[PDB]
């Protein structure tokens, strides 16, 4: 038997449950005012080769078994200039967040921005720079948060799909704590 369908895919760090429902009101908030495709709050940690399903899924039992809880702390909400990074929360290059998305061989030097999208969107520089004056509007103390990422999720996310609409998850998992 033999597989031969392969797609990329995607792995996403999730927010705990205790940080989950202040990013989805954030982004649905933003997503409201601005314009904007609806998904849930992550942050990335992984995008494969061309993979078979198995493949894919060994890929994502070695990341999950593996990869223990950790904790990311927002440095400051900000924009760039393309629809998949247009207002979001940059994270803190702290040590475990920077691991989770590295993927260098075992004994090299390779030598990843975390973050957390808030909205995808096409927008003129002034609208861009509303939408980050109100995201701090909607909620002031975000700079130096920190919050859980204790779960995983395997997905296919066709990143030239601005609609999202082909967006799938595949599978889940929790992390074990380390701390």
């Amino acid at each position: 038997m033999e597989e031969v369908k392969k797609d990329v895919y995607s792995v996403w760090a999730l927010p705990d449950e205790e940080s989950e429902p202040r990013f989805k009101k954030l982004m649905e908030a933003l997503r409201s005012e601005f314009t904007g495709p609806r998904f849930v709050p992550h942050v990335t940690v992984a995008v494969s080769a061309y993979l078979t399903a198995d493949e894919a899924k060994k890929m994502f039992e070695s990341a999950c078994d593996g990869l223990k809880a950790y904790t990311a702390t927002v440095d400051r909400v900000s924009t760039g200039t393309f629809f998949f990074q247009c207002v979001f929360l940059l994270l803190q290059t702290t040590p475990e967040v920077m691991e989770a998305g590295e993927h260098c061989k075992n004994h090299f030097n390779c030598s990843y921005m975390p973050h957390l999208s808030l909205l995808y969107a096409e927008l003129t520089e002034e609208e861009k720079k509303n939408a980050q004056e109100k995201a701090y509007t909607l909620d002031s103390s975000l700079d130096g948060l920190s919050f859980r990422l204790n779960r995983l999720a395997l997905c296919k996310t066709d990143t030239e799909d601005k609609t999202l609409e082909t967006w799938e998850t595949v599978a889940v998992c929790n992390l074990n704590p380390g701390s």
